[PDB]
């Protein structure tokens, strides 16, 4: 308990293109990099030679495979994999000392889901059964983890954000307390599908949006390391954009900037960070009435985009889109945090993270308590 050495930097990745950890698959095992997705519930393989796969499973080279004689069709938004149900035995080496027999999903046909030049070649559903595909009697990785091992019914994910190298830990059974400053905040698991949470204020530089609290979960928010950026209802995402701008006036962009059709650029080494206000999000607490919050940083959401070829200086992309999913606490705040799936507890601790990118000025924080009234309204149903 609080200290796992031998998982701390066990993350890797590029900019942009996510986390994944090292895990292994079958007899003998074959390695392979696996992003982290706590915003889906299947493990998914590349296990045809894709011309953008470093590596692929080999199922015909593991004698512990067996075959499910069952195929998922998966489409998403962009894009869509197709596959075959198997199980094989599953380690990760700089996970703890086990080996599990997870279900697999053999990706046979993909698009748009693979990213040419990254280096992960498959993806590691972390949240639960009810967002499984094709269903929740699909057992997911995690869950046959917890059943067939002692290793505690808890994560935590610490993502450091930065061509440029990201890193962080993901600490399976526990949490390493050297991995954040000050003291966790929890907030509880609403219902256990994706990691779903409640939002019941949100303050620009301070200053409260002022909105219904529904309008923050509608229809939900989660916690997502899968996807990139803060994600926010489209009314919410008006709001909040217009008092980002206003409390940067002292510079103007171009509208397509703020709906991310453009990056904006500063000559090397002079981004006015000062100028962008903090963004603070109030959630639920575990007490009656209680809640805490957590503020990010313009380092947090104004994101360096490194591989312009038609640029000499520096480059940003604005973070923090429009969505009609709901909330979601993507890269962009959990950069800023040291993030616990205590699924044990059905809650999600935040600590402010001991790696995140921050200036003299401010930082990333995570305080409480604070009084709020009427949170169980907030969500959406
Ligand atoms: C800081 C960068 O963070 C990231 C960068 C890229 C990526 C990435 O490619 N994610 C990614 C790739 C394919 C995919 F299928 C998914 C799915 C299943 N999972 C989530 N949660 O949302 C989109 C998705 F439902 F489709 C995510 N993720 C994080
Ligand atoms: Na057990
Ligand atoms: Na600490």
């Amino acid at each position: 308990r609080g200290s796992f050495v031998e998982m701390v930097d066990n993350l890797r990745g590029k900019s942009g293109q996510g986390y994944y950890v090292e895990m292994t698959v079958g007899s003998p095992p074959q390695t392979l990099n696996i992003l982290v997705d706590t915003g889906s519930s299947n493990f998914a393989v590349g296990a045809a030679p894709h011309p953008f796969l470093h590596r692929y499973y080999q199922r015909q080279l593991s004698s512990t495979y067996r075959d499910l004689r069952k195929g998922v069709y998966v489409p998403y938004t962009q894009g869509k994999w197709e596959g075959e149900l198997g199980t094989d035995l599953v380690s990760i080496p700089h996970g703890p000392n086990v080996t599990v027999r997870a279900n697999i999903a053999a990706i046979t046909e993909s698009d748009k889901f693979f990213i040419n030049g990254s280096n992960w070649e498959g993806i590691l559903g972390l949240a639960y059964a009810e967002i499984a595909r094709p269903d929740d009697s699909l057992e997911p990785f995690f869950d046959s983890l917890v059943k067939q091992t002692h290793v505690p019914n808890l994560f935590s994910l610490q993502l450091c954000g930065a061509l440029a190298s990201v890193g962080g830990s993901m600490i399976i059974g526990g949490i390493d307390h050297s991995l954040y400053t000050g003291s966790l905040w929890y907030t509880p698991i609403r219902r256990e599908w994706y990691y779903e949470v409640i939002i019941v204020r949100v303050e620009i530089n301070g200053q409260d949006l002022k909105m219904d609290c529904k309008e923050y979960n509608y229809d939900k928010s989660i916690v997502d390391s899968g996807t990139t950026n803060l994600r926010l209802p489209k009314k919410v995402f008006e709001a909040a954009v217009a008092s980002i701008k206003a409390a940067s006036s002292t510079e103007k962009f171009p509208d397509g900037f703020w709906l991310g059709e453009q990056l904006v650029c500063w000559q090397a080494g002079t981004t006015p960070w000062n100028i962008f206000p903090v963004i603070s999000l109030y959630l639920m607490g575990e007490v009656t009435n209680q809640s805490f919050r957590i503020t990010i940083l313009p380092q947090q959401y104004l994101r360096p985009v490194e591989d312009v070829a038609t640029s000499q200086d520096d480059c940003y992309k604005f973070a923090i889109s429009q969505s009609s999913t709901g909330t979601v606490m993507g890269a962009v705040i959990m950069e800023g945090f040291y993030v616990v799936f205590d699924r044990a507890r059905k809650r999600i601790g935040f600590a402010v993270s001991a790696c995140h990118v921050h200036d003299e000025f401010r930082t990333a924080a995570v305080e409480g308590p604070f009084v709020t009234l009427d949170m169980e309204d907030c969500g959406y149903n």
